[PDB]
DNA sequence: CCATCAGTGTACTAGGACCCGAAAATTGAGTTACAGAAGTAACTGGTATACTCTGGTTTCTCTTCA
């Protein structure tokens, strides 16, 4: 069944997981989209043919829209827009009034447990997952360990 | 040079009042009984602080004997 919000933004209404996934596979199925494959001039001949045959257009214009459509750090940053100027002041107030700047404890913690196993290839490739196998962000609400735990209570994410 | 030892830069608590909304509960009127208790709304004595002549007083010349 299709997820939409019971609640306007907290929650959703009850909905099969299995039926969902499968939903999403069915609207996927065989589009390449679900690939878990790692990103690999003659290549170029076929990708113009693959765009001429899904936009009905002539090999001539597949070719002329690869060109145009191509991709278009450095610390230094002028000529600033709105969020540019507010991140260069937030960052010339931190360089006065912060004398080692480096990434606090916690914020090491939580990006290195978060990114701790991202695109780690399984050893044996047959413990593979398919492609397309619904994985769910849970959230287990710690115990009240410490008191103030009860007014924000903090919680383990777990990507079941 | 590897011991030691303040500071530091933060999310994570610790108290510490305080607030926001929801849901339950009450209040309120309407009736009609019921008995009795509050709850004012009414006339009717009762005794004191001024008060107003008044009864006595007081010299002060005189009245009446003596």
């Amino acid at each position: 069944n299709f997820p939409e919000y019971e609640l306007p933004e907290l929650n959703t209404r009850a909905f099969h997981v299995g039926a969902f996934g499968e939903l999403w596979r069915g609207r996927l199925r065989g589009a390449g989209d679900l690939s878990l494959r790692e990103p690999p001039a003659a290549d170029s001949d076929r990708e113009d043919a693959a765009v001429a045959r899904d936009l009905d257009c002539s090999l001539e214009a597949a070719a002329e829209l690869r060109a145009v459509c191509g991709l278009d750090e450095v610390i230094p940053e002028n000529t600033d827009l709105v969020t540019l100027g507010v991140r260069k002041r937030f960052l010339e107030h931190r360089e006065e009034t912060i004398t080692i700047d480096r990434a606090c404890r916690q914020e090491t913690f939580v990006y290195e447990m978060e990114s701790h196993a991202i695109g780690k290839k399984p050893e044996n490739s047959a413990d593979m997952i398919e492609e397309g196998e619904l994985i769910l962000s849970v959230n287990i609400l710690y115990p009240v360990i410490f008191h103030k735990h009860k007014e924000h209570k903090p919680y383990q994410t777990m990507l079941v």
